[PDB]
């Protein structure tokens, strides 16, 4: 039986790569904004939701991250990444699969996106239990779309007729994403995110509007503005 | 050569951002190039643009939109044709994009100039790409190799553009863009880097988020 009335809610947050601390290019989720990291950020707003716990699956020579001064540390938990994002969510999925129940949701959700708002988080779990489905927060694609050769030129247009750009948290049951993913890579699939390896096996994935200020920080100026929308908020 | 701006404005722009328009902060960051002048496609009943402290004011102009974008900037391209030479560039920009950059208009008019060929700001497609049906569910994830999201300005000869536009709508083309309608006629458009918060203000929290990024920035 996978329907039931009693739910619990997880969140995972996974990294990539080894993460040393002798790079030489600094982690987006590891700069500041005001006192604390990005990834800091990130955790205390998922928080904000009724969690039993939550996972960073970090990298194998990241010694940072669980020095850090976590919101709710004491839901707190520590697991090995991979090489990719999806190698890093798949192991903490196999690590919640011991301490958890494969019926209970998981939250995925991107460290460097400390700007979702608790409205938005809100309406994506209420979706996913009342559907009893998986579900991603994304938004319309507004932009129109270009094809692209080597030498910058363009090609020709690309249709935007219902296309959406998936934004994070991606919501699922446990036991469903975790055997989502080990299929998609048993099949060689190229896999982006978990609405991507839950499509892959015929798992229905419903979205949820997101905003344009849940930014991914990225770029030179993502910092200060993403500084700028938490304090809106 | 001389260089003209075109806003097709026939709503988001007239919302506030703080003191000011939306549109009114567009002409500004666009009025931070070395324009002749700059024209407003407005509607045949917009009275509101005529109550607006526009930068530069001796260098705006306004002239009657058309039912769609395209329509709007084929208009104004044929009044900047009655001042202006054909071989002059004219970039054409959306009202609801106020936080463009100078530093990347710069660059686009200086693209432009060394190759003499059109170009547009674009970025390329970070976020994974969803098909979602009428019911909000998603059909499939869409790749988005080589795919740059177009963003404004688009620049190109008055001339070239016009003829484009012109040549696409007797054709019966469909047209989106002014690097669609350059298209349409075989001219190459090269893309020149925007920026991720070079937003079209599209929902109303997007407001916000523009204040801010003018803030941020």
């Amino acid at each position: 039986h996978h329907h039931h009335h009693m739910t619990k809610l997880w969140a995972v947050i996974p990294a990539a790569g080894s993460g040393s601390r002798f790079s030489k290019t600094e982690l987006k989720q590891y700069q500041y904004i005001q006192d604390a990291t990005v990834i800091e950020h990130t955790v205390k707003r998922l928080s904000q939701l009724p969690l039993t716990g939550y996972v960073l699956a970090i990298g194998k020579q990241d010694t940072f991250a669980s020095t850090l001064s976590f919101q709710d540390k004491h839901k707190a938990h520590f697991c090995n990444g991979g090489v990719e994002r999806v190698h890093s969510v798949l192991n903490a999925l196999n690590y919640l699969s011991q301490i958890a129940d494969e019926d209970d949701w998981v939250l995925v959700h991107d460290a460097a996106r400390p700007c979702v708002t608790f409205e938005c988080l809100n309406t994506l779990v209420k979706n996913a239990i009342e559907t009893n489905q998986s579900a991603i927060l994304a938004i319309p694609v507004r932009d129109t779309l270009k094809q692209v050769n080597q030498e910058q030129q363009i090609d020709k247009t690309v249709s935007r007729e219902l296309l959406w750009q998936a934004q994070t948290p991606q919501i699922a049951k446990i036991g469903i994403l975790k055997k989502a993913i080990e299929t998609a890579l048993k099949n060689n699939l190229t896999i982006t995110d978990e609405a991507s390896a839950l499509e892959s096996i015929g798992e229905s994935v419903q979205v949820v509007m997101g905003r344009s200020d849940n930014i991914k920080i990225t770029y030179p100026d993502d910092l200060e503005l993403a500084r700028l929308i938490l304090q809106s908020q």
